[PDB]
């Protein structure tokens, strides 16, 4: 007898990683009569949340919709973790978004070599903001330390809304946050993006350049929102959802919104998804371990 689709986000609401599957869900109602339910669960920079689904019956009527921490990253970081990313059902990709640097406006940079210059000024001081170890703030913030031989200080919340709460505030300097959420503030005037970390421009800020044209050609961090199930899912039940977000990411209201923030829906299928996140594995453990990231156990709020 029907029973309503969960959908575990494990990030505070607000952020893309909310937003996202949301503005799905209002489509999906269609062929899920009982309801299809976002249950948002913080904490451990998405791994409460995960953790939730992957012990979740495999009957495909529970499921994670998350960014890439506990899907593709957080194994590299943790030795030990409560579930085991690996083992995930693939269903789809959402949508692929680029992250970007986004600043405080009081602090004095118009673009990125300005900071970077102000980095080195004021070394082991600037504060980043991150969604949480091992999210793709986290790492895209290693990244660029890396490849600009700055010193800056993680402050880890636990998704971005929090983390935009501080950096508006002024209590955080830098967050290398995706385009989607930060967007609406740059376009007012209460945060400023100094670079897309893409291949090309994005046509939801095409005023704003590429890392690659500000020299950091090797700024590439496309952040993404995937969706998967428990492990033993069967796979013509990974199929049919697949087809069911596939059809909603479709409906032009549903495009539109993704394509007014930035977003790209992808809606690929399962085992295209599956490979594209052990690519994206394998792309992200190279950054680990050339930029030495590491975790920070220690918590912050807003
Ligand atoms: O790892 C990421 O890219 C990511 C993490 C958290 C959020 C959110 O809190 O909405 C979005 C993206």
């Amino acid at each position: 007898t029907p029973q309503a689709l969960k959908i575990i986000v494990p990030y505070p609401a607000g952020g893309t990683a909310d937003i996202l599957p949301r503005v799905v869900a209002e489509k999906l109602r269609a062929q899920f009569p009982a309801g299809v339910l976002i249950d948002n669960r913080t904490g451990a920079g998405g791994n409460i949340g995960a953790e939730a689904v992957f012990r979740a019956e495999p009957d495909g009527n529970t499921l994670l919709a998350s960014p890439p921490g506990p899907i593709a990253i957080n194994h590299h970081l943790y030795r030990k973790m409560a579930f085991d990313p690996s083992k995930w059902e693939p269903v789809t990709v959402l949508a692929t978004v680029p992250n970007v640097l986004v600043v405080n406006p009081r602090l004095p940079v118009k673009n990125v070599q300005e900071f970077i210059a102000y980095a080195k000024a004021n070394p082991g001081k600037v504060t980043y903001g991150s969604q949480g170890n091992g999210t793709t703030s986290h790492l895209t913030a290693s990244l660029f330390m890396q490849l600009t031989g700055t010193e800056m200080v993680h402050v880890p919340y636990d998704g971005t809304a929090p983390a935009l709460v501080d950096l508006v505030g002024g209590q955080i300097d830098v967050f290398f946050d995706n385009i989607s959420s930060s967007l609406p503030f740059h376009q007012a005037g209460k945060l400023r993006i100094l670079g897309v970390a893409d291949e090309q421009r994005s046509a939801a800020l095409p005023e704003v350049p590429t890392f690659a044209e500000q020299g950091l050609p090797s700024m590439n961090a496309v952040t993404w929102f995937a969706v998967v199930a428990p492990p033993g899912t069967p796979a013509a039940k990974v199929a049919a959802l697949q087809k069911s977000f596939a059809g909603a990411l479709t409906q032009p209201e549903v495009q539109q919104k993704f394509a007014e923030q930035g977003a790209e829906p992808r809606g690929w299928d399962p085992a295209r998804t599956g490979q594209f996140i052990r690519a994206e594995s394998a792309k992200w453990d190279r950054v680990i371990r050339s930029a030495n990231v590491r975790l920070d156990l220690e918590h912050h709020h807003h």
